[PDB]
């Protein structure tokens, strides 16, 4: 058992040299949830990459990164104005959610970790919640950091029973440690320590977990000034402009979301590049040009 | 395994020692539910900052807390007149039911010991009952002791069949030595030992464990007068803005839990914090 | 386990003298869970006016042990008093009363999770007369699980020693049919009847005056659904009720000193 | 409790030589994925043999399977250009949607991987997930990488919030893991893992993952000419007689499916041999007559 | 546990060594239906015992059995004429559908393995498809692999949406093992293997099931003459008392369908043995 | 064998039974039906098996009709009459706690039967018998060199809805009708043999004063008038 630990302890210490850097010990539990510290180089997609949602970009920059980053210019209030306790993106599937809780995780610089729904449930008796109180532990040594747990209404979400006595404990011990007696240091600050979440039903999250993380913004599906902006954005790297007429592209797709938008730009800019391939299929080899052309999908 | 238990029973000793003295021997195994004694100075709430609990303030304050800290007031009898050995604190999310037992424990004298989840349920078999057994062998070393199982709704809860019988003995060894044949002392004390509970819906707990827990302090949301009082509470950091009006905010709440409450209070003392960003601007 | 053996030495002379005998080491830690008869303070008088099942147990447990049935059970559920039972029994019993504490049996060890099982038996055979209660007895008998279980049905059934099993199972129905069925007799504990409910009214009111608040008689009134132990807490609320009074008032001024008064 | 884990380990590295020696070290639950890599030597169908889908075979050959292999052919604008991460094959049973993705486990190069709903739910408590982050970290160690899962509509399905919930987290781990926050590489290249599925009922699959999914592909019954150049595909094995009109049979058919017309054609082709064996022959015979049933 | 597992291992060892001479490696999964595997001479019925529904059992001694076992003959033809994946066999509650089933088990070297429902239906999440797939796992390594699955419109069944969660990963992981990715071999070869299929009601068993069943006998009620042909094979070996005969029972016996005819008989055959009793 | 240890805690024994054969109340021609086609040929089967493959006893015995004791009275008798264990089905059993654990107690029934002595297995209210249970009780009851050797019994109130097929394999299905003008009598003889019977009129009227109810009044009145003429003897 040792031979596969201490390679883990490795690996994990690796991964925190190459966070850390602009050496703590570490118990077996939390060690290897140090997988988990995604590195914000590592993520490249920023706040003025997401177009659409600019308001909740406000809201969820303004009000949770500079309470949880520089703390002091904060202070002057008091024990009110920190950082809320948690937050929680909900909406239509597909919408900016997943690609929003990237941004927070590149400019925040808050110690971000995606928590990976399936390291909290361990196969052993009694280590699915010693890796709950993991998740915290290491938070906090390296506080203000972070926490993101994607799809939470598996993991978390309302009981209505004692499923197999061991998912309740991880709906439990998660909240004891979240918002319990010692989510308070003894001067007042609550340990500077913000999980985020995305889902499409809200209400189907333990609503005792709703009291939790406050901060629960809407994500909609894009307008039409939204998807004007996801079109330009998504729409970056094309040479895509002989007569480029993107007003009725925009306007057309009204009822699709925001992330099928992205595939109709994919098939409305591969498709003159399937005509560059299928000109060039009459003879040579294949040493592609830079010469397509975007006009018109479908 | 030795020298990581070492370091372990070495952190039990520090935080032993800081929780006593505000000396005793251990037996290396009992450490790692010692290293859950929450001192007493670093729980930064009390009685007095806790608006809207009025009855449950003070019902804990002389019926529970206090005939355990100075019981020698309350010797005329015997079994009575003692510690009603057991709390429930039931009642929605987010209404103090947490933040009422950080009070207690900072203000009560007892060895408050935090008894988590993780601590109880452990890999290795029989190693999950031997703690549950530390706990109480450890509360009645030291014998003010008011034992909190916060969210006891996993860690206990209806027996019901199978279901991973090694977490049902957990369970039986909370009952056997609760209230067993050895539950009170041979001159008849109880030990002087108050579980304290916390749990959002009262209808699965146990009917083995209501028994053992006397009390069940039902705490609802507030209403007219609680939301006055602790909207009022909780602006003692946030300056008051010039001619703010409370009772519009208090009144408009209306049945808002004690949370949600604090989040819209805060929103309003981060309102202008936020617009004023004009330092970088100029 | 040095420490061990010398603690068992010392609390199973004290058990017995009311002699010792070394024994194998790990047989000995069981015998650390020997409570002398003169350590619990409560007796057969502390009981209510049951006065048939501590009746039944009187006539035919310690009488044969001065055949004597192998497996007594106790039936009532939570709040008739199954643990004030058996600790009435421990006292009154004049037998070795060894209890179990299921949590000393779990070992996270391979081949010693079979060896307590074999102790606790073996010693049951080395000192007569033997009492081995064990509370809450639909929780171990339900590799290790199942092994504990098989080897302790085996040696179940060891004049016939002297041995006498004692359960206090708090829910039946679903407790062990297998060796459930092999145990001779078990004995219900219902709830308190209007004699019962009125001799639990004059026990726990003992040191209590007789007038702190209306009268004795209207309590045993509402009382008929509640059981032995919610009445014992509704009578400690009621008898802090006064000197919640009393010390309400003196904490207008006075240092807190005790009184010889409500 | 460890021999089990020395023969799966020992077969997965056994496994993996053959589809990297046709042209690496797993953890636990990788080698469980490990042992079910399919060798595209193995198969023994290719893209040639599914007829009447010219306009699927071509959809799935031009945007889905060759913008991942040799992506650097679209390096142009890579960050949009690439495989999309999976696709719905839906329709009615029994027509090319097993078929489609047995070629494109043969004919396409990529360490094709199927799933086999079986090995995702272990009887063990969190196994079910320790299998999802292996299949989407072998996928991303074999990248590029195809999974399919036949019969989506079973693993997969919409919550059901009122259900069993350790099967409500492989539901919601491919939410986390296929398109979650690590899809993405440190420049733009999610991968290269398409997920392939196949469902006779669609709209029963979710309402999440009709769109990690961009290219549902509906495969429709064949009509008269898919039956047409089906026939010619199945009929291939034994000769045909000098005069018989095929083409009545298709003419015919006009409401069977894919598999209804292999059966076909199996019961009509029988009829020679079982005339041969009522003539009571012990050995073989290499003449027969394939008339009309 | 462990000691379970060994013994059923043995009682497998044991099984296959008495099956296999008229043996290879198996998990504690293919282990479970490694049990069900019946042996032909337990069954005792052959061919010559089923009567009235002569013209299915032909095209299934013809179109199965021999496309199944010695295919060297049939090898002629490169796939299409190899032996059908699955057959059904429908028909009402009172003929022989079930009957076919022992005489294929019996008279036919087929490896016959029935997988009883509870042997898939199991407790442990994710144990039933495990076991739907160890039952094409051993059918592939001894591969004459007769499966059948009486009462299939149970096991499996129309799926809806609130479908059960385990019953629905169990009709979708059978179907898909069938006819999926390893349906066929390297060489190209089906993978004989034929699962038998015996309902009583094909109208809700699937939509993607029948097709894969293609060939599906109907087994009606016994006819005139195969009632008659029924009542003489039944009474062979049994009493033979004068001239009055069962043809005449046979026109009377216009329905009573095929399975109460033996019942009828056997309460008609205590006419003599009633007075032996009278001593 | 897990489940049929489960279910050995419902295999009554074969001795030491109830049964009293002259205790059920009149019924001969059903019982003489029984006793020469049914439990006859399951004893001695040597001086009953003359014609081979066919002399088996049926499996398929119904008790239809209104609810009473006498069906479930003549499936306790029958067993101790052909010295069979009564295995029942306590069909309260059958409800599901896991998802095939009913169905693995179907399986240990016929298991256990089929390792057991030639005992009878029984089915109290007839009902249950649409999922596994259901469909797995109609395969093992006939399925894949020797008859089954033991017989099921059908007792149930409910009648053309109770899966004719289920139907097809009961041959004898014998109606159970429990109220009787003729069984009565012997049924007041039998309960009036141990009760004193001085101060009571004769047992003529007690053939039109319980002529509604069944079977239940009659066995209500074995105590009803017994206690009228004796709760002054007990007094004083
Ligand atoms: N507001 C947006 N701006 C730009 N791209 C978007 C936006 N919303 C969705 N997308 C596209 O959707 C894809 C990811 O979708 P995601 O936001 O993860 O869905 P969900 O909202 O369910 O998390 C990205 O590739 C991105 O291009
Ligand atoms: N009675 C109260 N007065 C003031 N604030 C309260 C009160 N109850 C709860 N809160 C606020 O709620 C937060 C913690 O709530 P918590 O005690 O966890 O709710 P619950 O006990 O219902 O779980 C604290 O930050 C505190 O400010
Ligand atoms: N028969 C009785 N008469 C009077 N009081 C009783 C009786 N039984 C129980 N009690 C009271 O009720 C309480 C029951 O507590 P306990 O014996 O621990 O319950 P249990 O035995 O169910 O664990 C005791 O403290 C005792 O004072
Ligand atoms: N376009 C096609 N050309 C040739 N054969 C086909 C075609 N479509 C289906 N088939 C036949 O169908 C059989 C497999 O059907 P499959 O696609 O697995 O059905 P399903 O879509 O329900 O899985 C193969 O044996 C194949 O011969
Ligand atoms: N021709 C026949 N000869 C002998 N037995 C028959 C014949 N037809 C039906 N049976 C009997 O009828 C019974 C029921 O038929 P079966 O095929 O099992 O239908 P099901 O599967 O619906 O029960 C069988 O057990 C069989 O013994
Ligand atoms: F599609 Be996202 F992850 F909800
Ligand atoms: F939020 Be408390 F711990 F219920
Ligand atoms: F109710 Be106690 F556990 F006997
Ligand atoms: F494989 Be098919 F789609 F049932
Ligand atoms: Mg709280
Ligand atoms: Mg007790
Ligand atoms: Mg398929």
């Amino acid at each position: 058992e040792k031979n596969e630990r201490t390679r883990i302890k490795a690996q994990e210490n690796l991964r925190r040299i190459r966070r850390k850097q602009i050496d703590l010990v570490l118990n077996e539990y939390e060690n290897q949830v140090a997988l988990e510290v995604v590195a914000p180089e590592d993520i490249p997609v920023g706040f003025n990459d997401i177009g659409g949602l600019d308001d909740i970009i406000e809201e969820l920059k303004e009000t949770i990164i500079y309470p949880l980053t520089m703390p002091h210019l904060y202070k002057h209030g008091g024990a009110l104005l920190a950082a809320p306790s948690g937050v929680l993106l909900y909406g239509p599937p597909g919408c900016g959610k997943t690609m929003l809780a990237k941004a927070v995780a590149h400019e925040s610089g808050a110690s971000f970790i995606n928590l990976h729904i399936s390291t909290l449930t361990e196969k052993w008796y009694g280590d699915s919640n010693k890796i709950v109180r993991a998740v915290f532990s290491l938070a906090k040594k390296l506080q203000p950091s972070i926490i993101f747990i994607d799809e939470i209404d598996a993991v978390l979400g309302t009981r209505r029973s004692g499923e197999h006595e061991a998912s309740g404990m991880v709906k439990a011990e998660f909240m004891t440690l979240w918002d319990g007696l010692t989510s308070t240091n003894a001067s007042g600050v609550p340990n500077r320590i913000v999980v985020l979440g995305a889902t499409n039903r809200i209400n189907d999250i333990d609503e005792a977990i709703l009291r939790r993380m406050p901060k629960q913004f809407p994500v909609p599906l894009p307008g039409l000034e939204q998807r004007r902006r996801i079109l330009e954005l998504v729409l970056r790297g094309t040479k895509r402009d002989p007569d480029f007429d993107l007003d009725y592209i925009a306007r057309v797709t009204a009822g699709m979301s925001g992330s099928d938008i992205k595939e109709t730009c994919r098939d409305a800019a591969m498709a003159p590049m399937r005509e560059y391939i299928r000109q060039h299929r009459a003879s040579g080899k294949p040493l592609s040009e830079i010469n397509p052309d975007d006009v018109r999908g479908i």
